[PDB]
């Protein structure tokens, strides 16, 4: 047994509204690196199984993500936690996005989604983005102090989106509200917004898009999308709709929380933050990823018994794949609680394990990341935090909703 309080639950949003339990996790690598996470009766976060394992080596979250064929996103979707008494076809209507989809649904839709993250698309967008991320920095110094996390942090990973799906400059203010309504629905700072309205002014956002292209068909990834190959697959206009949705919701707060969490830790770290502004090694991405782990856990569903480093998974159980604990596991980092933007090689799981379902945006997300700490460096390299970030109320997501900091300091 695990030196824990008795009761303890990984993914009790509680925690995160407070802190990461880095300790708690680092118990259970120490102890119980897969340990039964006991959930009483109607305390589940909308699962009603009695519990999960947890798990929390880098190892075994690697071997579970490349054993899809086992290990379900399907079954119970990947969110281990929701309000507690959310309804199950909630649950169940997030298997619309790819994320949520097992082979052979699974397989077809990425290979459609994948003309858009080519590196040739991704790449497109490196200019507009190094613009932008320049006038959103010169911007916050301009100010002299305010909220990091809306002045610098919020911005670029929904431009990145934007940029990326052509959506036109007089559309994006609505389109990024949208995006902004689905998040942290488990925080009083947001009880009052409806996840499920914005989801359905994106989808007819994005419909509408779709349509347009039909009868206007340009060079953009759009209509690549929408576009029969020479097999006929492609994007339906709703399939299309639920792509939007997922970028919109898969793209927005993870790099946004990987930028903010990456200045506090420059801002605890100030030889690191010296470093940076004078080589800004792209490695910093990678380490900022590690270090931020915007995504703490992501699960599975056992369809079959399998065996896990000597643990009995049985059919049905669900697994959650702690990123937050493997992500500084002992065995696998040198010095792991060290913040090192040289870090290299960096093997972590900030992105997923590799398998099926790893991030197809993660070199979006990591040019993101460079270009706008590029943009910090550049326009206010002597910011100084004010007052402590606000965290959010989530019991997978990491996010920080605030964090006052001083531009000209
Ligand atoms: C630092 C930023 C990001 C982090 C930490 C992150 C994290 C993750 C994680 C943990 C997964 C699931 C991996 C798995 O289940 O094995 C994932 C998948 C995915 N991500 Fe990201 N992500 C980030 C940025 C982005 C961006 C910028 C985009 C798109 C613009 C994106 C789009 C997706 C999509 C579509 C999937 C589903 C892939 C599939 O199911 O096949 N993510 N991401
Ligand atoms: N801020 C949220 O809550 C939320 C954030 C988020 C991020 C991803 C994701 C990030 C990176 N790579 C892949 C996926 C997936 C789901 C996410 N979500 C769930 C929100 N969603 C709202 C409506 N009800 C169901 C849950
Ligand atoms: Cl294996
Ligand atoms: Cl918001
Ligand atoms: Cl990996």
């Amino acid at each position: 047994s695990p030196n824990l309080p008795p009761g303890f639950d990984f993914t009790d949003p509680a925690i995160y509204a407070e802190r990461l339990p880095v300790a708690e996790f680092a118990e259970l690598r120490s102890a119980a690196p897969i340990w039964w996470n006991g959930q009483d009766p109607g305390k589940g976060g909308g699962f009603h199984d009695g519990g999960f394992w947890a798990i929390t080596k880098l190892n075994d979250v690697k071997e579970i993500s490349r054993h899809s064929d086992v290990f379900s996103s399907y079954e119970n979707g990947v969110i281990p936690r929701f309000k507690n008494d959310i309804a199950r076809e909630d649950i169940e209507v997030q298997r619309f996005v790819m994320l949520n989809m097992d082979a052979p649904h699974h397989t077809r839709l990425r290979k459609i989604i994948s003309r858009g993250f080519t590196p040739r698309a991704v790449g497109r967008l490196h200019d507009e983005l190094q613009e932008r991320a320049q006038k959103i920095a010169a911007e916050a110094a301009a100010a002299g102090s305010g909220d990091f996390v809306e002045q610098v942090s919020c911005e670029l990973p929904l431009q990145a989106i934007a940029g990326l799906l052509g959506v036109p400059q007089e559309d994006r203010g609505k389109l990024f509200h949208w995006s902004n309504e689905m998040t942290g629905n488990e925080d009083p700072e947001y009880a009052h917004i409806d996840p499920k309205a914005s989801s359905a002014e994106l989808i007819g956002y994005a419909m509408k898009m779709a349509e347009e292209k039909a009868k206007n068909p340009a060079d953009d990834i759009v209509t690549q999308l929408i576009q029969a190959d020479i097999d006929g697959e492609k994007l339906s206009d709703d399939e299309f709709g639920f792509f939007v949705v997922m970028l919109a919701v898969a793209g927005n707060e993870t790099t946004r929380n990987s930028i903010t969490q990456g200045m506090m830790a420059f801002a605890e770290h100030p030889d690191q933050w010296e470093l940076y502004k004078k080589v800004r090694p792209e490695t910093a991405a990678d380490e900022i990823v590690r270090w931020a782990t915007p995504v703490t856990a992501f699960q599975r569903t056992a369809l079959r018994d399998y065996e896990l480093s000597g643990v009995q998974i049985k059919k049905g159980q669900r697994v959650v794949m702690f990123y937050r604990s493997a992500n500084f596991d002992e065995e696998v980092f040198q010095d792991p609680f060290t913040f090192n933007i040289l870090r290299n090689p960096n093997p972590h799981v900030g992105f997923g394990g590799t398998g099926a379902h790893y991030c197809i945006g993660a070199n979006l997300a990591r040019m993101t990341i460079n270009l706008i700490f590029n943009a910090v460096a550049d326009h206010m390299p002597d910011l100084k935090p004010i007052s402590a970030p606000e965290r959010l109320r989530s019991g997978w997501l990491n996010g920080i909703k605030h964090w006052q900091v001083d531009y000209t300091g």
